[PDB]
């Protein structure tokens, strides 16, 4: 009954006869992208209407179409051509993954590297990368694919152990034409495996870690209802997802008392770019957003129960749709449970002689996502007193390349002849806050240092400041680790007992930003990525830091041109964007298999209470 | 047995007795500090010396003396008179603390301002605080300590709710003598209790949370040998205990195949700082130096299972002196537990097939100290990728005032009338490194970014540069967060199957350091905390950053003095300290008790290891 609910197989089945029906699927068409649609802020329309946004292909080389369908009414309510290359391409089809191998294996100018190389064309596993866009004229308005090949010696065998150097092919995936094969040269192919199953790598395994039981012999402390709504100490919200951003964190909100207040309104990781430093033409190219042009909801795990999420565990299998219209569910796809999370508050006071302590839980939403060779945890944190907080966990195998002889400044060697350029995995948080309500602003707040002088004689004063974000061309910021800079977002209108605006503030990690230089097609295309904090003024059109097609898109688009309104923010609804991702430079124990890198931010309580939130948790 | 055991019992009163065999512990004699030394750099030596530092205070005035005794041999190494006046005072004994309100409760001055504020002077708290080193000439050679008062309603009450504004008092706790009280006008005495404990501000206590239980049903998976030996997942250390650091590492080593790997020959807390931002003539004197002032290791509580240290627990009860020389146990003082972590690697490969998970897990080894107003936990952890981390977890009550009429650029409300001054908690973790042997050296790592062009043509490379540390005159540090700035310490005779010198990274979270204006007392006694990283040449004498004698000690000992000498540090035996702290400008949400607020820092493996060592773990 919430519009929030997770989309049913029924609904998509229901999106599919519609397609089909209007024209709109045949043959040749393949569902590029499909989701529902959020409740546009206004239920005084009452009853309900759940429209599905969709992306169409079209495999002959007709024009793709954004569709927008109302699976309430049966109808279509737009249909719109698409000029891709004007507009940008749309998200790479999981179908395309193996054409590029495929037409390849057939290409004279491919099967002549290979031959050089005495590489048997059947072992040579090629990886479905996304183009970008460079300085090929040609490929404007094609749906462009890269080739980098990777030796595989046996089914069971890891290619990631084999990179084939110094060749690169590009392939337009309609027309299935080799557009390019750029052979450099011939680098040695990499000998050793990676084979982290192979007991001749592994060695004999630990005997020496005992088992750890985490059990809840009651059941757990969250209710789900509706079935995508948490009720967990105190927080609501409802668990939403979407094939693009994954999980997706919709009403949360916090009952102080008799109200059910409301901070954020929509949580989600927009966009997520994977930028390569390593300046060979091989590689040069190379920018994976894996968001954007893959959709990192689509390869969602299934999470087994004790590898995965271990304790008591509630699942969530969302369903999705396939190429041709068809649901297809995500089993165990989401992991949602609460943890404790040690000491919460602890005091022994001599003059009371009262000795209290407390312990902390968070509540955990996660899912667990492959994109070729990176696999990413995507993790949702609340906790007791009111801090919302997101992690990523990075693993996988590390994408590799021959490590040049006489060494490189851009890439790093992980065993003999082995290589991993250097790149970096930077996320978008979108944040369409609601701190009390819509009406919002954001304050940049610096610590200030004082100098010793008048009022402050023994120079030991301190204080700190903050400036109002009033107009979209002021709301791009940078981080500043030394002066201890964040942002508070709070209700202007709505006032603590002390007479104060509610605030959260947001902590971030202050990794280093998109590190390519500014005029590079990677810094105009993820342009987000260059700074820390955007912010922008609510528009249900602006979803994405990076616009809705970011495959080959030319540049500029998302949240530069979004910014380019000059809206005002000074206490309107606002979306806040957040920056921030690791920088790698791979060392050998991050090979054969990468151990978790992780990165995140948080947002805390800033007099958003009237004293603290978590006096009633018992001592138990 | 090993010369790492932590003090029996029987060693402190074996310390006692050598100090009264030789006439240097009569009646009038006070241990102010006692701790076992470490044994001396190359164990050539035939058997065990355990060695015992003393700091000993005379009650009738006389000079204090600093002693090295031999438990083993019954003999006193050494026994020096010290001049305070010129080289600290020594640390605060825990009878000086009662000292200055029962001077206070029959003075005048005082009662004649307790007077002018209505209060009962059986009511007045006073805090007992360090005194630091201002203008107050009369105070030099002198043992002082300042008083805040609090007014206590109730024995159960809690005073901090009730600070006494405009008022601050300067006691000589040796002669008993209350040298000065100073009256700055009243202020309102806030009214609301802060009783945590009391249901009608609690409310009713919350009956949703169900329980998690947390057991391990074979035991841990680690071994405690020689009473404080620890060895799990590979790792090799000792836990020791010292009563002015707290717990310190021993000997922290990886087993490396065949091969114990040295990583930290000695790891603690060195130093930690609370410095004040208010400039009110009240408040501006205050900061605590929490370890080399009180001795934060004496102030440990003991932990209650199930409360501070849930899971299957395995405590190590410390022994210390008290102020006769008569040894204290501090039962269950510090817990050793490991912990599920997550997630440690994962992979569901395409090409394979094979889809890998495992799971990880740390060693915590941990203790929480109060000192007043304040709580703060101690947790260092052990991964099983081979990082090593420390944090700091800060809880408590906020210290109070009043909060000013028409507000404060230094002083946040957390209540009507009651205010919060800003502060710091800025610790100093001191890393004597043994990476791979104590052969080492510190770099300093930048990530660099590259201008688009020759070489570049895509803009889209960028690389690092790593710069040594050569002389101590080069090696004071300051953060770059932008830079993604780390400093990375190697073996440079020890190199890794791709021959590159072993080494481990370490990640600073780059939070902002002392704040106060260079020419401060503050700046000056607490100079270590204005930098991010300091690196120093092995001295047996070198032991905190702020010297030996904290307590009303000025300028001239500590780190700036010990970084004069300008030696080697490139590949000898070398000392890292590292500063990191949290900047507090309280929230309503702190009061009336603060939720746990943290901070550290991590060090990972970086090419010490020839390929990722958790291949060997299995399933779980
Ligand atoms: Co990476
Ligand atoms: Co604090």
């Amino acid at each position: 009954a919430s519009p929030f609910r997770l989309a049913s197989a029924g609904e998509i089945s229901e999106v599919q006869g519609i397609l089909r029906t209007a024209g709109l699927l045949g043959p040749e068409k393949r569902i590029a992208y499909l989701g529902v649609l959020d409740p546009a802020r206004g239920a005084g329309s009452e009853a309900e209407d759940r429209r599905f946004r969709v992306f169409i292909h079209d495999v002959s080389g007709a024009r793709p179409q954004e569709v927008t369908v109302s699976v309430t009414n049966g109808t279509v309510i737009s249909a719109v051509e698409l000029d891709t290359a004007a507009t940008g391409e749309l998200p790479v089809l999981e179908e395309e993954f193996e054409v590029v191998e495929q037409l390849l294996a057939t290409d004279e100018r491919w099967l002549k590297a290979l031959a050089a190389r005495n590489l048997d064309v059947s072992k040579v596993r090629v990886a479905p990368l996304s183009a970008g866009v460079f300085e090929y004229a040609e490929e404007r308005g094609r749906r462009i694919l890269r080739g980098l090949a990777f030796v595989q010696d046996f089914p069971e065998d890891s290619a990631w152990a084999h990179p084939v150097d110094g060749l690169v092919a590009y392939v337009d995936v309609v027309s299935k034409e080799v557009t390019r094969v750029i052979d450099t040269g011939v680098f040695p192919v990499p000998a050793e495996h990676g084979n982290y199953t192979d007991p001749e790598l592994t060695g004999p395994l630990r005997t020496t870690q005992k088992p750890i039981s985490i059990t809840q012999p009651e059941g757990p402390s969250f209710t789900v209802t509706g079935g995508n709504h948490i009720e967990w100490e105190k927080w609501s919200l409802d668990v939403g997802f979407d094939v693009r951003e994954g999980v997706v964190l919709h009403n949360i909100a916090f009952r102080d008392g008799d109200r059910l207040r409301p901070i954020i309104n929509r949580a989600s990781i927009a966009e997520m770019v994977v930028p390569y430093g390593d300046p060979s033409p091989i590689r040069s190219w190379q920018n994976y957003f894996d968001t954007g042009e893959y959709l990192v909801g689509q390869y969602a795990n299934s999470l087994e129960l004790g590898c995965d999420c271990l304790g008591d565990i509630t699942y969530l299998s969302p369903v999705i749709s396939d190429a041709f219209g068809n649901p297809r569910e995500i089993r165990n796809g989401i992991c949602m449970h609460e943890e404790d999370w040690g000491i919460l508050a602890k005091h022994s006071d001599l003059w009371s002689g009262i000795n209290y302590t407390r312990r902390n839980r968070r509540m955990v939403i996660s899912f667990f996502t492959t994109i070729g060779n990176y696999d990413y945890g995507f993790y949702w944190y609340l906790y007791l007193d009111g801090t919302i907080e997101f992690e990523a966990k990075a693993t996988g195998v590390v994408f590799t390349s021959a490590f040049p002889e006489g060494g490189s400044d851009n890439i790093s060697q992980l065993a003999p002849g082995l290589g991993a350029p250097f790149h970096q995995h930077i996320f978008s948080a979108r944040l369409d806050m609601a701190i009390d309500g819509f009406t919002n602003r954001v304050e940049e707040e610096d610590v200030v240092r004082q100098t010793m002088g008048p009022g402050n004689e023994r120079g030991n004063a301190f204080s700190r400041k903050r400036t109002v974000l009033t107009r979209e061309s002021e709301a791009v910021r940078e981080a500043d680790a030394r002066t201890g800079r964040t942002w508070i977002i709070s209700n202007p209108e709505s006032k603590n007992r002390l007479n104060e605006p509610v605030g959260y503030k947001l902590h971030a990690h202050n990794q280093p930003t998109l590190l390519a230089d500014p005029g590079s097609s990677i810094a105009r295309r993820a342009a987000f990525a260059t700074k820390d904090l955007w912010v922008t003024r609510y528009a249900d059109d602006e979803r994405y830091p990076t616009g809705d097609f970011v495959n080959q898109h030319s540049g500029g688009a998302g949240l530069p041109s979004y910014i380019a309104q000059d809206r005002d923010i000074d206490g309107q609804d606002i979306v806040v964007w957040h920056t921030f991702g690791l920088t790698h430079f791979p060392r050998v124990e991050d090979w054969p298999i990468m151990p978790v890198d992780t990165v995140g931010f948080k947002l805390r309580p800033e007099g958003f209470f009237d004293r603290s939130p978590v006096l009633d948790v018992p001592a138990n």
